[PDB]
């Protein structure tokens, strides 16, 4: 039997749950009879991204519905969808491309989780929780609820829940301090960079085995750059609720996971509207999508020499922006050092 703390054991059980992976796939309209969890491969997902890029080229070139039909059909051939003997809906716009790009990002992490579960050794004398913990190559510790780091984290959660995201409230269940093997070494060129911030990253529970084993990643070269507001980078928020929305929790699944990462932002390229970029302008280290609301800058605190924007939301003074809240994007995976993982209970008021 495992000697790991019970919250860590529960975390391991949640992220390696095969039934949750199947549920995420069903939620995406994937046909599990034609494409089961065991049949998903990087190769297949990459080919589907490539086809999605062919679809975005046709939609931006102003091709007709009759013209896009074969391209749309091609995507469904690669990623079978649950439509029986009926015709699938046509993928003929930016919204459908974005929705499918997001789905493939999820399938990529699910494939990683399933590969870990299948690519190791079998020893019934060992607790499978300990076995699965070892596959993450991540030191996971429970943060003491009475510690200063827990107090700062709780304040960050308490103060940055947006009024527009009030259909639920958040209860912090557990706070974990995480250390991905080799990440400290990888982050070394950015460890003293100016404008290092502690930011939120929300994701579906089914993506966490991938995130902990591989770190936060950028969509592959095959992925459509127009499938993401600021292109192919790693996205963070300074508002807990903005990132919590990306956990995709519900009344039937109200427990989610959120990350706190130290992000080396450096010289920020400030944008108010979509810019589908792959690379940054010279001398820029990140993109800051300017929100109408920002955490109060006077309330900014330092945790282990990193800025924590835990102030309550105030007007940024930014006019005519597509964003209600800030978002930060890095285009080099080495600019992220994951620090904490929170298990949240979503209390839906609706
Ligand atoms: C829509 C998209 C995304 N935009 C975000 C902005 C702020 C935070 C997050 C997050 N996950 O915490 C975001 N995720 C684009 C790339 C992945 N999904």
């Amino acid at each position: 039997k495992s000697k790991l703390p019970k919250p860590v054991q529960d975390l391991i059980k949640m992220i390696f749950d095969v039934e949750s992976m199947k549920k995420a796939m069903v939620e995406y309209e994937i046909d599990l009879q034609k494409m089961p969890l065991g049949k998903l491969s990087k190769r297949q997902i990459q080919a589907a991204y490539s086809i999605l890029s062919e679809v975005q080229q046709a939609v931006s070139q102003g091709s007709s519905d009759s013209q896009i039909l074969d391209l749309s059909n091609r995507f469904y051939t690669l990623i079978p969808h649950d439509f029986g003997m009926k015709k699938p809906p046509l993928l003929n716009n930016a919204d459908s491309v974005q929705a499918k790009a997001e789905m493939l990002d999820n399938l990529l992490d699910i494939e990683v989780a399933y590969s870990l579960l299948r690519g190791g050794s079998d020893d019934s004398s060992k607790d499978p929780i300990d076995v699965n913990y070892e596959k993450l190559k991540t030191d996971i510790k429970v943060v003491d609820r009475d510690s200063e780091e827990a107090e700062i984290i709780r304040k960050y959660v308490k103060n940055t829940h947006a009024t527009t995201h009030n259909a639920y409230d958040l209860e912090v269940i557990d706070i974990f301090k995480i250390e991905r093997e080799g990440e400290c070494q990888r982050y070394k060129p950015f460890k003293q960079l100016h404008n290092r911030r502690l930011l939120w990253h929300g994701s579906r529970t089914t993506n966490f085995a991938g995130i902990l084993s591989q770190g936060l990643r950028i969509a592959p070269p095959e992925a459509p750059v127009t499938g993401y507001m600021f292109g192919k980078g790693i996205y963070f928020a300074d508002m807990v609720s903005k990132s919590a929305n990306y956990c995709h929790t519900s009344q039937g699944d109200p427990i989610g996971l959120i990350l706190l990462g130290e992000v080396a932002l450096g010289n920020m390229y400030e944008l108010k509207h979509a810019s589908h970029i792959s690379k940054l302008p010279k001398g820029k280290h990140s993109v800051k999508g300017l929100g109408k609301t920002t955490p109060d800058p006077s309330a900014n605190i330092s945790l282990d020499g990193v800025d924590v924007p835990l102030g309550t939301g105030i007007s940024s003074g930014v006019n005519d922006t597509s964003l209600l809240y800030n978002e930060y994007i890095v285009y080099d995976i080495a600019q992220v050092n994951l620090k904490y993982l929170l298990k949240l209970k979503f209390n839906f008021k609706t």
